[PDB]
C-alpha cells in the first residue's frame, strides 16, 4: 500500500488578543479560533515511524500564540495569510499550510447612549470565517465567509408552480414564513503572496460588510418566488459589488413553520388567512445550495 | 412502598405567533418553547394502572396552540399565569401546574435605517424566560429571569487578599479580565390568581428592561473587587427599582482567560502590563451564586 | 438589603486516575467530572469586597487533585464524601461542601475473547453520578443515580383508557413503540459521617448493578400499560432490595414514534397492523416523574 | 453572472423500521437520519423563478418513506444505491443524486443471558455511515464509515525523536496515554449500477465488520510510535483484507490527557513513573489524516 494523501495539525485553538490606544484610553478585543494543518514530505512518519519529519502539533500551537503577539489578527484573511506563509518559509519539507479561523463576536457596549471604553458583549452566534491555504509554488487562495446568520420574515414568501406527481403531497402556497441560517462564502482570485495580500487589506472588512448588507437587505426586500431564487439574486450582487471576488457560495436551509389545524376544536380558525399559531419544525430541513461566478 | 410526589407532561413544546396590524401592516413576531408539568390526584395511574386520571400528555400539547390562539402571549409571565390556571380550574383532580416558558429573540431588522414591516434576525442567543408555578387555593408564584447573556472587560477587574494556604497557587492581581454569561432570576412577591396578575402587566416588560440595564451598566462601571461584589451591587439597585420583587438571585461562571509566557521564545514579553494575547480556557470554571433579598 | 443564600465554588473539573497492579500488569483507568460548592460565613465577599473569606476557586480544583491522589476514587460516593468532609474540616468558616460527580465509561477491550490489560473503549454515553451533601454537624446526604441510560422496545406497550374530552385528539392504542432516556435516582439514609460511608462501601457497587438490572428487566418484560405504571414496578423493587435506600425517583421522557400513513400512494398499507415504517420525533415529548419512599 | 453549481433537497430525514419474523416471535428494528440532494437541469429555478424543474424536497422526504417501506433498509449500502438510482431513473432532468445515511444503534438486550425478541439498548453513539453518489451515465460511488469509536489506552504509546527547533517546548517520551474518535472511510471501486451492487451485498457488512476488528485490535497490540504510524497500520491490513476497496481514510484527534506536578504540595509525586492523577484537555487537539490506497 501507499500513502496518496496526508496532512496533520493542531485543531481548536482558542486566541484573544486585546489593543490598547494608550491616547484614549480605549481598548479593543478580538477572539477566535484556529485551525493549522500541515502538509508535505512526510510520509516515513506514517509508514517507517520516522517522526523527524514531524514539526509537533504544540509546537504549532505555539506558532500560533508567537505569530498573533507579533502582528494583526484583523482583517482574518491578513492574519491567516502571514500564519500559513510562515510554515511554508520557516520548513523546507513542507510544502503546503491550511488555516481555518472562526471570528467571534465582541461588540463594544453603549452604557447612557456612549460606547464605552472596555466592556463588550456577544451580540450574536453569528460568525465571521477564512479558509486560507498557503501552497509553495502556487500562492494563497482566500475564502472568505459569514456563517450563523439566523433570520426569518413573516410574510412576501412564496412557492408556487413545482413538479406534481404521484410522491408529491406538498400544496402550493403564495403566503408563507421564510427562515434560514446563512451560510455565504466569497472565493477571492488567487494571489501571488503576502505583499499582494497587504495590498488589498482595505477590500477585506468592506467585502464582508457589503456581503452582509445585500444578503440582509435582498432577504427582507424580495417578495420571494422560492429559496434558490431570492438567494441567486443575493450572490448576484456581491459579484457586482466587488471585482476581486470569482464565486460566491450559499447554503441555506428552509426551517419549516407549519400550520396548525385548529378547526377541530369549536371550530376555530387557524389557516391560511387566519394563520396565527404555527409550529416551528426541528427536523427535516430541506437544504438548498448554489454556486454563482462570472459569465 | 408509596408514591411520595409524582408529576407528569409535555416538554419542548415550540409555538410560534404572529400579530399583524391592518393598519399599517407591521407585523410582529413571536417564538417560545413551552413546558407543563401536572400535578394532581394522579397516584392511580402509577400504582394500578388506571389510566382515567391522566390528561394525556397530547392532550396538554393541543392546550398550549389553542390557549396562544385566543390569549396574549406577552408578556410571557401573563401567558404562562393564563396556562397554568385553565389547567387546574379545568380538571377538578389537578391541583397544580407548573408552565416553563423560554422566549427566543426576533428583532426587527432595520433596512436603509428604516424598521422593516416583516422581517426579523435573532441578534442574539440571549433567552427571556418565566416559571409559573399555579396551585389551587395558594395562588400564582413567578419566576422571572434573563439567561444567555455574554459578557467581557478587558480591563477594570481585580482579585487580590483572598486566603492562602499550602492548597494555595494562584496569584493576587490588580487588573484582569472578567468574562461571564449571566443567569439572573428575579421572583415576585405571590399573587392571589389572574386579576392581580393582570393588573400589574406593564411592570413585567419594564422590569426586566429594568434588570437588564442595571446588570450591563454595573458590569460596565464596577471596578470590580471580585464576582461577589460586582453581582451583589446589581441585586441591590434591582430590589431598590421594583417594589414587588422579593429576591434576586444571580448565578456567574467565570470563564477564564489565562496570560501565556511567551518569554521562552527570544524573550518575548506577553505577561502582566505586556500582557496581550491570552487563552481562553473552555475548563473548568468557577461558579459563584448568590440570592438577595430585603432586610 | 441582605444575603439569603449563597455558595462558590469550581465546575467541570475533569479527572483522570490510572491504576496499575504491578504484579498482573493489568491497568485499571477512572475518568470523572467533578463540581464542588462551598458554603459558609462567607456573605462580607459579597457587601463588603472582603475577599479574606474566600477559598479561591482556583485552591479548590488544587484540592480535587491532591485528593484524588491519596485517596481511592470508587465507589463515587466514597471519594465524594472524602472531599467534602475535607472542606468543612479544614476551613472553620465553610460549613457546607456539595459534590457533584460524573462517572464516564471506560470498559475494557476484550481482544480475541480476552480482556486487555491496558485499552479501554467508551461503549456508552451512559454515566453514574452522585451528589454529596456534607453539612457541619448534619451528617452526609447521598444521592445516587444512572442517567443516560436509552432503550427501545418495539412491541408490549399500551395506551388506553385515559381522559377524553373536547382538548382531546390522540387515539387508543394497545400496541406501540416505547423509547426513553432513563434517569434514576436513589436517595441513601442519612449517613452520620466518613466512618459510617466507610463501613457500607460494598453496598454502593451493588446497588448501582442492581438499579440497573431491575431498570434494564422490567423494561424488557413488562408488558406495560403506561410509562407511570412500568416506572413504578422499578422503584418498588429497588426499595425491597436495598433497605439503606429512602427514596427511588425516576424521571423518564416518552421519545414519541410516529405512524405515517402511506395510503395515499398507490394504497400502501403502513398502520396499525401493517405499520414498518415510522418517523421518530425529536419534539415534543412526554415528560413523566415519579418518587416512591417506604410506606 | 451564472450559476457554475447547484444542488438541493431534504436533510434530518428520521427514519425507523421493524422487521418482524412471525415464526420466531423475534423483532430486530433499524433506525437512520437520511440526507438526499439532487443535482440537473435545474438552474432556471435560480435565475428565472421557474419551480417547474424542481422536485420539491418535501416530496424527497415522502420517497424516502416509500423507499424504506418497499425494500429492505440494510445493508445502508444498499439501501442508498436503491434510493439514490431511484431518482434520476424517475426524474429526466435529474442526472445526480447524492445520498448520506448515518445509522444509529439498537443492539439486542441479553435478559438473564438470553437475548430478548424485541427490546433494545443503544449501547454506544458510535454510527456506521454511508455516503453514495448516484450518477447518471457514471455508475455508483460508495464511501463507507465507522464514525464516533472513542477509544483509549493507558500505556504503551510513545513520541520521541520529532524536529526540535526555537518554536518547540514539547518533551519527548516513552510512556503516554493514547485516546481518540475514530473516524475511518473505506472507498469501493465503482460499481456499474444496481445489479453490481447486488451481487456484492455480503461483503457490506463483512467488511465493516473487518474494518472495526482491525481498528480495535491494532489500536490495543500496536506499541504505538505515533498516531500516523498506528494508523498506517490499521489501513494497510484492511486493503489486504478486501480487494474491493480502493482506498481507506483515517480521521484521529490526539485528544491530550496531561501530567499534573503536584510537588508543590508538601513533594507529592505525580509525574513520570508515578504519574496516577491527569488533567483530561478539552481543547486544543492534535487532529492527524491519513489516505492510503494501492501501490
Ligand atoms: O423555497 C423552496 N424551495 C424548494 O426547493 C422547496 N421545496 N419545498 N419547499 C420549498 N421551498
Ligand atoms: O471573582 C472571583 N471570585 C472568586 O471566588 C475567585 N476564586 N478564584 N478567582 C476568583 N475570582
Ligand atoms: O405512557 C404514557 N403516559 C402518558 O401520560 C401519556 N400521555 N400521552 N401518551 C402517554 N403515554
Ligand atoms: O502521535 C503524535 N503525533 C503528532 O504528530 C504529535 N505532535 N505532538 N504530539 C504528537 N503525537
Amino acid at each position: 500500500s501507499a500513502v496518496k494523501a496526508a496532512r496533520y495539525g493542531k485543531d481548536n485553538v482558542r486566541v484573544y488578543k486585546v489593543h490598547k490606544d494608550e491616547k484614549t484610553g480605549v481598548q479593543t478585543v478580538y477572539e477566535m479560533t484556529v485551525c493549522v494543518l500541515l502538509e508535505g514530505e512526510i510520509e516515513t512518519s506514517y509508514t517507517k515511524a520516522d517522526n523527524s519529519v514531524i514539526v509537533a502539533t504544540d509546537s504549532i500551537k505555539n506558532t500560533i500564540y508567537i505569530t498573533a503577539k507579533q502582528n494583526p489578527v484583523t482583517p482574518p484573511e491578513l492574519f491567516g495569510s502571514i500564519l500559513g506563509t510562515h510554515f511554508i518559509e520557516k520548513y523546507n519539507h513542507i510544502h503546503a499550510a491550511h488555516v481555518n479561523i472562526v471570528c467571534h463576536r465582541w461588540t463594544r457596549m453603549d452604557i447612557d447612549g456612549k460606547p464605552h471604553p472596555h466592556s463588550f458583549i456577544r451580540d450574536s452566534e453569528e460568525k465571521r470565517n477564512v479558509q486560507v491555504d498557503v501552497v509553495e509554488g502556487k500562492g494563497i487562495d482566500i475564502k472568505s465567509s459569514l456563517s450563523g446568520l439566523t433570520v426569518l420574515k413573516s410574510t412576501n414568501s412564496q412557492f408556487w408552480g413545482f413538479l406534481r406527481d404521484e410522491y408529491t403531497t406538498l400544496k402550493e402556497t403564495w403566503d408563507r414564513i421564510l427562515s434560514t441560517d446563512v451560510d455565504a462564502t466569497w472565493q477571492w482570485k488567487n494571489f501571488s503572496g503576502l505583499q499582494e495580500v497587504r495590498s488589498h487589506v482595505p477590500k477585506f472588512d468592506a467585502t464582508w460588510a457589503t456581503a452582509r448588507e445585500v444578503t440582509l437587505k435582498t432577504f427582507a426586500e424580495d417578495n420571494s418566488a422560492s429559496v434558490q431564487a431570492t438567494m441567486y439574486k443575493m450572490a448576484e450582487q456581491i459579484l457586482a459589488r466587488q471585482q476581486l471576488i470569482e464565486t460566491v457560495e450559499y447554503s441555506l436551509p428552509n426551517k419549516h413553520y407549519f400550520e396548525i389545524d385548529l378547526s377541530w376544536h369549536k371550530g376555530l380558525q387557524n389557516t391560511g388567512k387566519n394563520a396565527e399559531v404555527f409550529a416551528p419544525q426541528s427536523d427535516p430541513n430541506g437544504l438548498i445550495k448554489c454556486t454563482v461566478g462570472r459569465s
